[PDB]
């Protein structure tokens, strides 16, 4: 089973004939094609879906660092679940060790290893061309309950492992690495981690993703051919302006063609015989144009077209990959620009800390949760106007003081509120008038 | 293995035949070649690819030099990790140490060696042709664990070496350089860093780079093909406007035509003749007309096409590059900081990235190499500050302490009406308990 025990089938009833036993065979959607991501890698290539790459990938790498480090808060943190929870004296520790090892990749500094960064535009990469990401978990082999280290593996080379009935295993080898269609290694699902975009419960989809470049790919081979056409004008084309026809009785014999061809050069070719007109006295002279007087690429609207269609289905705007936006463009912010790199970065970036907290972080158990997180906009100046406030609400001089270290001050414990004080001046002096009031009864006492 | 002990393959399991067993090949993408450097190498001239090599490391030269030294706060600095630590004396020194040391490239001052800046400029250079940031640490000789150089060294002779068994060697020396296909010298992963930005998780990929250069590469060459055919109408073409066609019975002969053209040379010719016209008395006379009135160039907007592909590819605004933008209409973070988002901001994290792994990574983990922007902390915003300070936590004697003045009588108040009227209010009280506690006294003594 894919999930787990179910009475409704969730994939198709009749076994279909894999090409092994031993896995599942990547279908394409129309079932047309069995070895559909090497039909796909022929795509990773493609300039304009290497610009979304790049660009995507540059765009999240700005996050890999800790934020706890960086001093303009960018990155990520590992933090507690609960916003209310106040962390252990070990807590910060376990929590800065998980932060320092996702760093690392690992649990101790390698130069061989991928830092994060290369980690984060792997599965980036892999997440556009192949809709599969997937990365190993390597436990110590000592301790099999310790973790080391995970690497990005290759999505091409896994398939989903299946039993003889032709059933998805699960509980035991759910994972294979294929490699000249013979089976080189096998994983559970301890050991692998899978992640897909774009789900379908489609029965024949048989758990796999769905990459935007099979969608588009009728657009990708209509672009490439009108760039192969536009480019085949000086490669294979003739660029010849025009047939000069001249006439006479008789054709010219060749020798007295080339000898008016060295007069021609000799006297009219380059910069040096650039103003000259040839005088010839031939009984009729034409010239036959044909091609336009002024050349220039064609099917570039088309072109606009499919690279708008092919951006509408990654979700980035064509403007942002130098095409004109047929949608018009036009859309404290930032800029809307800024809002609509948003709009990419955010279900990447979600999608990203969903396979970490599941894959990774649930070995340390579910108190903690890791988070990208932006800038704030928490300044000197802000922070002094919002202490301004908390001041007057809350907090005395001396609660102020020790949140920077600072040692209270005789005449702190108050708030700073003229009104604050016109009370306390009030209650000194109740207290003056009780007290004497108070001693006056007891010396009326001792009088009576 | 390429990164560690693993069960998954990350190498083509069957050793593919390459070219030498010692390491392993640079092949392009589609394997379609073997030397894919040397091709890369003949587009180093392009002038596209160096005007965006150029602007972009120009831009970066501005942070080489160390922040602390420069009032703006504009550079480079060295900090310790933890923000909330104060550095030790010891560590202050070790810091301005390690500053002076990136600073001069090495231990010691030599005008020999590369500056800082002359090595950013390299790496830069070498990134955006290939995509391979090489760089070797020289150790003390006395002392291996001693750094006292590092040296930029030219990617295109880098090879990953491989074992006899086909395997990329771990641990070992991991890297060869490699000239005229004979290894010329050998390097553990200790002394030569290798810096990658568009990795791959691609088995055939082998751990190499991705060149946009290799990518771009039919977009290059649309480009050198449409600039030599618009340079071409004047280097090679036929500029002929047209023939002029006198016909009448018979052509007139090489003696006649000759002596007739120099009656229109010295008649017509220049600004002396400019404006006279000839009368001729042929048969008939036509003129052919074999080029448009007004030529300019062609494929306009080809070219920009073009470029606008490879500017998004390099990440850059067709605009600084001399091109317009085919994006369309051009309407606390401004626009122009989208083109220092996409492309600088990065190539500045890569080069924090590699620094901080592998220079910095000697001196222990306690420090961290960062690049700085400056800061809006003027005189002004700092009075400011501590003017909103002094009413919230600063007696006058902590700021003019700050300051190194000298406390004076009087201070050790915070400038705020309430606070002074709260200490008024408890003189009096102290004044009142006093008085209560001579009074009981008093009474005791009575009593």
């Amino acid at each position: 089973s894919l999930y787990g025990q179910q009475q409704a089938y969730a994939e198709p009833f009749i076994e279909m004939m894999d090409t092994n036993p031993e896995f599942r065979d990547k279908r394409s959607y129309m079932k047309n094609e069995h070895n559909l991501h090497d039909v796909l890698k022929k795509f990773g290539n493609n300039p304009i879906l290497n610009a979304i790459i790049l660009t995507r990938s540059n765009q999240v790498a700005m996050y890999c660092q800790p934020a706890r480090y960086s001093e303009k808060g960018l990155g990520f943190e590992v933090r507690l679940r609960d916003l209310d929870a106040e962390p252990g004296r070990k807590e910060k520790e376990e929590m800065k060790r998980i932060e320092d090892f996702i760093v690392n990749t690992g649990k101790d500094k390698d130069v061989d290893r991928d830092s994060f960064q290369t980690f984060c535009k792997k599965i980036v990469r892999d997440t556009y061309i192949y809709d599969q990401v997937n990365f190993e978990k390597v436990f110590n082999k000592n301790n099999k309950t310790k973790l080391e280290k995970f690497i990005a593996v290759d999505p091409s080379t896994i398939f989903y492992a299946t039993d003889k009935k032709g059933k998805i295993i699960k509980g035991g080898k759910r994972f294979v690495q294929v490699v000249d269609k013979r089976v080189v290694a096998s994983f559970t699902s301890r050991e692998l981690a899978m992640g897909i975009r774009n789900p379908r419960t489609e029965l024949s989809s048989s758990g796999y993703g769905l990459s935007e470049v099979e969608i588009a790919m009728k657009e990708f081979i209509a672009y490439n051919n009108t760039e192969s056409f536009n480019d085949r004008f000086f490669s294979h084309g003739g660029t010849t302006r025009g047939i000069l026809q001249i006439r006479s009785d008789q054709q010219q014999s060749q020798h007295a063609l080339e000898n008016f061809k060295r007069e021609w050069k000799s006297s009219l070719s380059g910069i040096n015989g650039s103003w000259q007109i040839p005088v010839v006295m031939a009984d009729d002279i034409k010239f036959v144009n044909m091609t336009p007087t002024a050349n220039d690429m064609q099917f570039e609207k088309w072109l606009n077209y499919l690279i708008n269609i092919i951006s509408a289905l990654y979700g980035i705007d064509p403007a942002e990959i130098g095409f004109p936006n047929r949608g018009g463009a036009t859309g404290d912010p930032g800029k809307k620009q800024q809002q609509s790199q948003n709009k990419g970065l955010q279900p990447l970036l979600r999608f990203i800390e969903d396979l970490v907290n599941r894959h990774i972080i649930s070995e340390y158990g579910d108190k903690y949760t890791f988070q990208f997180v932006g800038g704030d906009t928490k300044s000197a100046t802000d922070k002094l106007n919002i202490l301004k406030l908390e001041t007057q609400i809350f907090k005395t001089v001396n609660e102020a003081r020790e949140e920077q270290g600072k040692k209270p001050i005789e005449g702190g414990d108050i708030i700073l509120d003229a009104s604050f004080l016109q009370g306390t001046a009030q209650l000194q002096q109740d207290k003056q008038y009780n007290d004497g009031k108070q001693k006056e009864r007891l010396q009326m006492m001792m009088s009576l």
